[PDB]
């Protein structure tokens, strides 16, 4: 179940990945949940996404330090904005390697976010550039064209049935989508449908402000997402 661990709640997905659920009271649109990953790999532990601020992101460490006690090897996180960003310098200040999108890290300054240490590229099809996501273990990088934001990427969790759409993907009962203040509406059907399609055979679908859902996520969000064209 949910285990609250001061103002974060912490999840298990599966024997080896657990969701990280942070906070921000965001005047006009309430407390805003936001998600992201932690993967044991064998003696070492991988992120997705920080929480909103770093005083949070030092908390998901100190819970990987009492739950897991194994190193954080890197995290990834997955756009220039707050909810996934907002803690980079809680990450740089325990000796974490950070690694984001070359567009999210180009971006993170007039974002108001600190940008990570090393970028990731992507070749035509979408796939990561193997060489600069060294030491990934388990975690399979996409880029699935522009949506959310124009930076987005996705995770899979090899040898889980485990894919993380970030903000790109909705739950499957959402009524819209979200923050489009930065989204690429005529292509984010699309690239909601290009991430399903990179993680077949995931059935357990997580997302930035939904508990993980079915497939039916991702589908419901390109469906919504067809009408912004
Ligand atoms: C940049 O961020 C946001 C901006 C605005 C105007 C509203 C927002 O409302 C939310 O509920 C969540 C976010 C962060 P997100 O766009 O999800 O990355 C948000
Ligand atoms: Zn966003």
């Amino acid at each position: 179940g949910d285990q609250r661990f001061g103002d974060l709640v912490f999840r298990q997905l599966a024997p080896n990945v657990w969701q990280h659920t942070s906070y921000l009271d965001m005047p006009g649109f309430g407390a805003v949940a936001s998600n992201g990953l932690i993967v044991r790999d064998g003696g070492r532990v991988l992120v997705v996404d920080t929480a909103w601020t770093d005083d949070q992101t030092a908390q998901i460490l100190n819970w990987i330090k009492q739950e897991i006690n194994l190193p954080v090897a890197l995290a990834v996180v997955t756009h220039a904005h707050q909810d996934k960003m907002g803690g980079m310098d809680a990450l740089h200040a325990a000796g974490i390697a950070t690694y984001a999108n070359a567009l999210s890290n180009q971006l993170a300054p007039q974002e108001g976010m600190v940008a990570a240490q090393h970028s990731l590229t992507f070749a035509a099809n979408g796939w990561v550039e193997p060489a600069t996501a060294p030491n990934f273990g388990p975690l399979k990088v996409f880029y699935p064209g522009p949506g959310h934001t124009s930076d987005n990427i996705t995770v899979g969790i090899d040898g889980t049935d485990i894919a993380f759409g970030g903000c790109l993907i909705k739950d499957s009962k959402a009524k819209s989508l979200g923050n489009l203040g930065d989204a690429d509406t005529e292509h984010y059907a699309a690239s909601a449908r290009a991430f399903g399609a990179a993680f077949p055979k995931a059935s357990m679908i997580v997302m930035s402000h939904s508990a993980p859902d079915s497939r039916a996520a991702i589908t419901h969000t390109a469906r919504m997402a067809d009408k912004l064209r």
